């Protein structure tokens, strides 16, 4: 029994580590891991391929999906292994299993600052931040500084910075872009903050320094086809790895 899986990459969640004419061959990371988990412990094999436009997926103009999600309710995979956020929106069209990993922001930031939160982020201008355009930390910073029932004077400030230029001077269009611009230049970055983690650990120089907030509530789960017969006892699994202290080693293994 093979499974066609369908990913996003993300380091160090999912990682591309070896190409041959043009495509990659072989995929490493902590989703990946979790992934080898269920297919040794449950008795199946899998191939992998990236989502064509790279995207998670979010609900289009038709109602049509895109990236990952797409790619699952299109049937043209069984499964989507990557950071992918859980959400109602998705939980229509796609089954989720349980969380294996929580979500959560930071922000990266050039070695020697003063900076502690996203809090004190807000709160200067010396040091312009932002993130990738339309992605899951830019559209959060749009709507909660745009929304009257908010207060939150943080996210009203972060929103009036990033979006300056209509978002053109302090965003970027890949987070890769958003990492070299706080090593070569005077600017902070925010993101998922267990993806800055790993950067700044890894970082051959070590010019970075990073801060972020966990969020309850909120986390990435492993996505199959609505009504997949696989989803349970892939949740079941999850949950064994999490009690066994397993998953603790696999997040070890990607951050220590
Ligand atoms: O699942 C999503 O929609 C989604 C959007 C992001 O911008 C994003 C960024 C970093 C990570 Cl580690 C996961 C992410 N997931
Ligand atoms: O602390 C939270 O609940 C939280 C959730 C987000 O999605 C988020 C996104 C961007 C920024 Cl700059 C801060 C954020 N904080
Ligand atoms: O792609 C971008 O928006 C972008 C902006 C920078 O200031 C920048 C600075 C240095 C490097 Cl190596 C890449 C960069 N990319
Ligand atoms: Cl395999």
């Amino acid at each position: 029994v093979v499974l066609r899986v369908v990913t996003v990459l993300e380091e160090p969640f999912v990682m591309v580590s070896e190409n041959v004419l043009g495509k990659p061959k072989k995929y490493q990371g902590f989703s990946i891991d979790v992934l080898d988990a269920l297919s040794n412990y449950l008795g199946f094999n899998y191939e992998i391929y990236v989502a064509p436009d790279h995207k998670y997926g979010s609900p289009q103009e038709d109602g049509t999906w895109n990236g990952l999600v797409g790619e699952l309710v299109f049937k043209r995979a069984d499964i989507g292994i990557s950071a992918l956020t859980i959400t109602p929106d998705r939980e229509n069209v796609v089954d989720f299993t349980t969380r294996y990993m929580d979500y959560s922001v930071g922000v990266l930031l050039r070695r020697g600052t003063s900076i502690q939160s996203l809090q004190d982020l807000s709160k200067q201008t010396d040091i312009p931040y932002g993130t990738v355009l339309d992605s899951a930390v830019y559209q959060h910073v749009r709507m909660k500084g745009l929304n009257p029932f908010e207060r939150d004077s943080m996210y009203s400030q972060m929103w009036r910075m990033i979006n300056r230029s209509n978002g053109s001077e302090n965003n970027v269009l890949e987070s890769q872009a958003g990492i070299q611009k706080v090593k070569y230049g005077n600017y902070a970055f925010v993101w998922d903050a267990a993806v800055l983690e790993y950067v700044a650990i890894n970082d051959p120089d070590c010019s970075f320094y990073t801060v972020g907030n966990t969020v309850a509530d909120r986390g990435y789960g492993i996505a199959l086809q609505h009504g997949s017969p696989y989803r349970d006892v892939f949740s079941q699994r999850i949950l064994e790895l999490q009690q066994s202290g397993d998953m603790d080693i696999l997040k070890h293994k990607w951050w220590p």
